[PDB]
């Protein structure tokens, strides 16, 4: 006998409650605060991603994301999860394949690798991609029963996300000066809204051998809001000089742009000290706010 982490006896049993037989090979991630993830072969030879909801609070976001991802199959260019089996005590969907643009060992702090900086084939491939995502209309987002921020309430999410903030933490003084400055600086927020990801980044995106994009998951954050929520990781990962190739095909791609676009998705850059110290808070995790109280304290 040896110890495993999975559990395949209960695993087993929960897949076949929705018709899915786990038959070989499995691996499992429990890193996630909210989901257990395993990827698990079923009996159709195929790999199947199991979404595990650890707690109510969680599987109640189940159904919405699944309208999400039912209104956006067809109206992308690129891959989603396809969610065959979708409920409280289970999402399933067939494994996209194809590797993350970012490849990291569960625990750790360091990827292994990152789609390179000089991949054109990669930079623009996800330019178009993103162009196409943030075409998709809102009536067919407001038909899916997406969550939906006019720039109004895009810009006072944001406003409501830094005075919570501000109530539960102590926060570096230029800091606040800064979001404030923001939210109050007109030029930089966008006169629209489009269906966004919501939590885009390199190891959110599929790609293919050719490091062309070929999908994206993790969809739960996805809503209609702020296009530039969806440029800021860029901008983290591929510096500016990624960026700016970034929105010139993304604009030829028929992506609406504005004139200070990339200043204002360097201030959403700076914006997410304040989205991972509410994920400390919410998650209650000690080693999550402790990085986050530390990040607050700290100069920029
Ligand atoms: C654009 O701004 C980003 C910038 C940066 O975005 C992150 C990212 C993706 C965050 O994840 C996101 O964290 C939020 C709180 C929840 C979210 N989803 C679960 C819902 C999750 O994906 C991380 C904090 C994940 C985390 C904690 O394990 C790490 O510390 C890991 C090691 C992380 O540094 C690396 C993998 C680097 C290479 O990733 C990048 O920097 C991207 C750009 O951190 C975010 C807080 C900002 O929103
Ligand atoms: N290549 C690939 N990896 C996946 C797929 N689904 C999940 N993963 C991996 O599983 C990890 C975490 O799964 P995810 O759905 O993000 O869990 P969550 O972050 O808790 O919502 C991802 O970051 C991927 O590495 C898929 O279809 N294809
Ligand atoms: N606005
Ligand atoms: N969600
Ligand atoms: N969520
Ligand atoms: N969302």
């Amino acid at each position: 006998t040896v110890v495993t982490t999975a559990d395949t006896s209960q695993l087993y049993a929960l897949a076949a409650r929705h018709g899915l037989k786990l038959h070989g090979p499995l691996t499992v991630n429990e890193l996630g605060l909210d989901y257990r993830i395993v990827i698990a072969t079923v009996d159709d030879g195929r790999r199947w991603v199991l979404r595990i909801p650890r707690r109510a609070e969680v599987s109640a976001k189940v159904e919405p994301e699944a309208r999400v991802l039912a209104m956006l199959k067809n109206r992308l260019p690129f891959a989603v999860p396809d969610w065959r089996v979708a409920n409280a005590e289970l999402v399933a969907y067939p494994m996209l394949e194809d590797s993350t643009a970012m490849v990291i060992q569960p625990g750790s702090s360091t990827p292994d690798w990152v789609v390179p900086q000089d991949s054109e084939v990669f930079a623009e491939s996800f330019a178009t991609a993103l162009a196409a995502l943030h075409a998709v209309p809102i009536s067919a987002a407001v038909d899916a029963g997406m969550l939906i921020r006019t720039p109004t309430q895009a810009r006072q999410k944001v406003a409501d996300d830094v005075d919570r903030v501000r109530r539960e933490f102590v926060v570096n003084d230029k800091r606040l000066h800064r979001w404030q400055r923001w939210l109050d600086d007109d030029s930089s927020w966008p006169d629209f809204s489009v269906v966004v990801h919501g939590d885009l980044y390199v190891g959110h995106v599929l790609i293919d051998n050719t490091e062309r994009v070929s999908g994206m998951i993790d969809w739960s954050e996805a809503r209609v809001d702020d296009p530039a929520i969806d440029m800021a990781a860029h901008l983290m990962v591929f510096g500016e000089e990624g960026l700016a190739k970034l929105l010139l095909t993304y604009e030829a791609a028929g992506g609406r742009v504005w004139p200070r676009l990339a200043h204002h998705i360097a201030e959403r850059l700076a914006f997410g000290a304040v989205t991972y110290a509410l994920f400390a808070l919410d998650s209650g995790n000690e080693e999550y706010l402790a990085a986050a109280k530390a990040q607050l304290a700290a100069a920029e």
